[PDB]
């Protein structure tokens, strides 16, 4: 297992997003699924010159799989996957400039829940969560296990669990008072606000 320090910027947004008071958490789940549906798009737009890349797996979708024994929300894709390097580097995300201008359009009258237009909308998941899990897979690399319960420090490990084929898997241990988000009823409420129109099938595992 290694352990790195996030970057101080990224350090900066995580608690702004975990001590910030701020209503309106469910944007999570809007952020990971148009992270998913990014992958998504980039792997369907990779096969279209070389379908090879699918060897790994045809089908594109999007699971949301509640489980409210071990109270965890989990977002499953068939998307590109990210190498080990892309997990280090802030989950394939532009983070220290996106922090920069996120924390500046906050001045400049933003709330959170536009963090995705700055690129770092991963990090809303620490609205619900208290540690998350982000397990991956790329053609071009090992399957790998990423962890923070923020703190400043995150671990990568070569994943030891049941094998991916290709995508993200993206584990939310949710903290006690967020227990909504596993609730049937409340998931697809939240899809159908936000999440309408992504081209891909999302579909909402029951327990
Ligand atoms: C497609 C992007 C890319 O090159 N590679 C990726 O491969 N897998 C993910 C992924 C990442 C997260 Cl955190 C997730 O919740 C679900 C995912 O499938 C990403 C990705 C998506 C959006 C980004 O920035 C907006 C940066 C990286």
């Amino acid at each position: 297992v290694e352990t790195f320090a996030f970057q101080a910027e990224i350090a900066q947004l995580m608690s702004l997003i975990i001590n910030t008071f701020y209503s309106n958490k469910e944007i999570f789940l809007r952020e990971l699924i148009s992270n998913s549906s990014d992958a998504l798009d980039k792997i369907r737009y990779e096969s279209l010159t070389d379908p090879s890349k699918l060897d790994s797996g045809k089908e594109l979708h999007i699971n949301l799989i509640p489980n409210k024994q071990d109270r965890t929300l989990t977002i499953v894709d068939t998307g590109i996957g990210m190498t080990k390097a892309d997990l280090i580097n802030n989950l394939g995300t532009i983070a220290k400039s996106g922090t920069k201008a996120f924390m500046e359009a906050l001045q400049a009258g933003a709330d959170i829940s536009m963090i995705g237009q700055f690129g770092v909308g991963f990090y809303s998941a620490y609205l619900v969560a208290e540690k998350v899990t982000v397990i991956t897979k790329h053609n071009d690399d090992e399957q790998y296990a990423w962890e923070s319960s923020a703190g400043g420090s995150f671990t990568v490990r070569t994943d030891t669990g049941e094998p991916m084929g290709r995508g993200t898997k993206v584990i939310l241990h949710l903290k006690e008072d967020q227990t909504e988000y596993l609730e049937e009823r409340r998931i697809k409420e939240i899809v159908k606000k936000h999440s309408q129109f992504i081209g891909y099938p999302i579909t909402l595992f029951v327990e």
